[PDB]
Formats: structure tokens, sequence, C-alpha cells
């Protein structure tokens, strides 16, 4: 497994729920970067150096993902809810003395990030979300077309052990196919092979796959209900925020009072498919 | 594999799309019985002997299922569309000299049946559909709760080889889980173990699993489009129809939008009416088809 973060250290950060693994590099204002599914912190490897020219960059594995410890889940999926994950990452950031920081997230990590912003806006100076809409919005959009496109939101949310059983036959296939299918190219050619190996190794562990299913179960149930409370109360994120998407601002303006955004010429995996454009947009925004 | 239709004959019926396997028994007016997923013609074993007291009963494996041949599919899933399956079964029935017949279907076979009625109503005297709504209706209701409660429509419809590869590591566990999950009780107690073995052996063949996925792909795409044309156009089935459904399975208001002469009732059952509630299902069918 390759070290794809030149000039970054490696830290296990203690919390009350378990250690968070992170790569840490740079100097200046602090910036946390959160990956999603089916990836690890490594996804940020093409953009984190650019950001570290200006910021102290913390590139964390989500709770239960990568090298982070796996808290024990429960019937309501609680440690893998985005509220819970956000609380754990706030604790981790406190261990570093960061109580007000910038945050960028992608995929599940972006969901942690907007939930963090809704629950604890004082923690964030600025927020960026990469290629997502709020969980509530995806569920509200879940007609035939969406059910077919984002089938994994309901498949992975089926009660255990259904998805776990199926995934264990040929995990490597599935992860590689999901990586590829979500890119513009529809193959793996946008990824560094070393990064793909990180993703594959993580996905090969049944306990790590189980976490991912718990994350999607939370996405279908508690996360949805947490979002629904905010939409019903008319709550909006006050934190200055950037929404980037792969070629949404209308949607985010319903959720956030100070939001800007732009399409990036990319499939889903912006930091790997479009690293120069992504980095430039993030540096400009967070400066 | 057990013979679950003692005294019925066996036929392999040629069509332009491949052979249809059927068990054939009884005497009287012709009645075709069509199973669905993840089953075979054996699902009817607890009702067919009762029906054979009153009808000439033809218990067919769907195109690509059980012992029927498996036509090669195409990009539009054409042979596994309900339109195409219905055409094929019409040909098979003509080979037996049945150009006007009664028809009952369950699950995918019920979808073949109502599509047959929409395309070729003159073929049918009467039709029964067991524990289904039209494909269009399933998709139109789609929202979070249905996506989560009923996920396999979208999963099995993903482009190949995604579901095929996921199903190939441990097929027995998935087929058994689906059979159980759709019953009233959530276990395998409703089924004869010998029938389960038929289902398991069918599902063990990767080519048979590919057909099932193609059937669900058709269900997401062309079948949905075919139904959409009919509902939008206001076309209704004129054939007298029975909708029989499980109280723990899926209606008559829905069907009335699709059919001009429909009656129906629930039965206390999960989805698998002919196995879970065989006496009641047999009686309901005998009454409807004999009246
Ligand atoms: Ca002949
Ligand atoms: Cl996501
Ligand atoms: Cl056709
Ligand atoms: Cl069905
Ligand atoms: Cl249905
Ligand atoms: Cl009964």
């Amino acid at each position: 497994l390759a070290d794809l973060f030149p000039g970054f250290g490696s830290e296990w950060i203690n919390t009350s729920s378990g250690r968070i693994f992170a790569r840490v590099g740079g100097d200046g204002p602090p910036l946390l970067l959160l990956h999603g599914f089916p990836q690890t912190h490594v996804m940020w490897h093409r953009v984190a150096p650019k950001l570290a020219e200006r910021f102290k960059v913390i590139v964390a594995d989500l709770p239960g993902y990568g090298w982070s410890d796996m808290p024990e889940s429960d019937e309501q999926h609680t440690p893998y809810t985005k509220r819970a994950m956000a609380k754990q990452l706030i604790e981790a950031m406190e261990q570093l003395g960061h109580v007000h920081f910038a945050l960028a997230g992608h995929n599940r990590g972006a969901r942690v990030s907007y939930r963090l912003a809704l629950d604890s806006p004082g923690r964030l100076s600025k927020l960026a979300v990469l290629d997502i809409l709020p969980t509530y919005e995806y569920w509200q959009r879940m007609n035939r077309a969406y059910a077919l496109k984002i089938y994994h939101w309901s498949f992975l949310a089926q009660p255990a052990p259904l998805p776990e059983n199926l995934l264990g036959g040929d995990p490597d296939f599935y992860v590689k196919a999901k990586l590829a299918s979500w890119t513009r190219a529809g193959d793996l050619s946008a990824f560094d092979p070393r990064a793909v190996e990180h993703y594959r190794i993580a996905f090969a562990d049944p306990m790590r796959r189980h976490v991912m299913c718990e994350d999607y179960r939370a996405g279908a149930y508690a996360d949805f209900e947490h979002d629904k409370i905010d939409v019903e109360a008319g709550n909006k994120i006050p934190v200055p925020m950037l929404a980037l998407w792969g070629a949404p601002l209308d949607v985010w303006r319903k959720w956030a009072s100070d939001v800007q955004g732009a399409p990036i010429e990319s499939g889903h995996f912006l930091p790997e498919e479009a690293p120069d454009q992504t980095a430039e947009a993030l540096v400009r925004f967070f400066s």
C-alpha cells in the first residue's frame, strides 16, 4: 500500500468512540477533508497537496472506514449515522486543538459535513460539499428513474445479512465496478492504481463492508429523519458554503443561506477525475 | 427431483422461441397456469390436482425458467418481456390445439397473463392474476418506502453482470431468503421441501439466474413502457378477470382502472397463495373459472 501524501504525517486520533486515522500536512488555517463510499482518505491524494500549500490539511478516514476504528453498531445504526459521525469527528478535531475549522466532504463524507453544519455550525468557518444533495432530497426524488440509478441506497440498506452475504462472494468486482461506473470514463482509468488498491483492500474485509451497509441503513432511516426535522423546521446552514458537482445550486439554496457553486467537468469522483479544477475551486473558496 | 403432479403427463412444446415444458393433467376446458420468480411450474402442485377435477390443466414453465428453453436475450431484453413471453405461450397453446383458453398466473406469470390479455384478448375466456398489480403501478407508486420495502425490482434490473455476479457466490442463500421473506410467517414452512428443492436447483444454474435478471430488466424498461402506453391510452382488459391477493402480499380499485370486468378478494396469506393457502386458492379459481 503506497504512501500517496508526500510531506504528510500519519496520526491515530483518540475519541470516546474509537480512533480516527488521518494524514496531516501543511500549515495555516485548519481544513478537514472527508471521503465517502467506497473509498478511504486516499481519494484526496491529488488535491490535498495543493490545499496544504495554504492550509493545515487533515485527511481523515470516516468512523469505521479505512484505518479508523469501528465502534459497535446497534439496532438504529447509531455510530454510523451522520450525526454520530460528525460528533466523533468534532471530538477528533478537539484533540488537535481545532474547534473552528474549514471542512470539505465527498459522498458520505459530504453528508457528515452538512449534518455537522446543521448540528454544530459554530465549528465551521466554511463548508464545501462535493457531488451530493441532502439525503432527504434524494429520498424525496426516489421515483422509478432514481430507484434504478441509485439502487444501492435501498439494496445496501436491506436488513443484515442480505447485502453482506451477497457482497462477500466477489467483493473486488463490486467495488471496482462501482468505482468505474460512477466516472465519466466508465472505467478505472481516472484513478491511480495505488489508490484503487487501497479501496480494494478496505472493501475486501467483511467487517468493513458491514460498516458500509450500516452507513446506508442509517442513510435510509435515522439520517433521513434527522434531515426531515430540519426541512420541517425550515432550518438552513448559516456557514458559507460551496457546492461542487460533476457535470444542485437551486437545491442547496433551500438548505443554506450563503451558498455558491459550480459544475466541474467530471463524473462523481471529482478529486480524482478533475483534480486541478477541484483543487483550484477549493483553494479559491477556502482562502 | 420429485414428481409433484402424480398422474400428470409431461410435454415439451416447440415454439418459434424455444420449447415450453409443461405438466398436463385433467380433462375439460383448458386452463393454463403460469408461475413466477423464483419458482417453477411446481408451485402449482397443491392446487393443480383440484383444478384437474374440473379442467384440462396445463402447468407451464415460463420461457427461460425451469425446464423451458432459454432464448438468447438482447439489449432490450426482448424474449423476457411479458409481451414476448405471452406471444410464446400463445404459440405453445396453439400446438396443443388451444386457441381460446382460461389463464391464471402468479408473480411474473401474472404479468405475462395480463399482458396477454391486453395484446391478444381474443385468446382468453377468463383470466386470474395472483398477488400482483400492473408493472406500471408498482413503478408509479415508487417512493422511499416502496424502494426500501420492495428493493429487488431495482437491484435485479441493474445492468449485467452486476446482479449475476452478486448472486453467484451463494445462490442458495438468496433464493431461500426470497422465498421465506414473502410468506406470511417469513420462513420456509409454507412450502413443501420437495418444491423448495426444485426452486433451488433452478436457481443454482447461472444461465437460469441470468434469465431471471433479464426478466426484471424487462420489468424496469420495456414492460413498463408497454404498460404506460396502455394506461395513457386508456386501454382496459375486456376479458372477465379475477384479482386474488394475499392480505400480507400486495387492489381491486387498481385493477378496475385496467380492466372493465374484474372481481377480486384477499386471502390470508403472504405472496405465495397457491402454496400458503392452497385450498382457498383452488376453490376461488374453480369458482371463478366454472361460473
Ligand atoms: Ca406440432
Ligand atoms: Cl453519498
Ligand atoms: Cl415481442
Ligand atoms: Cl412479480
Ligand atoms: Cl405488484
Ligand atoms: Cl387454504
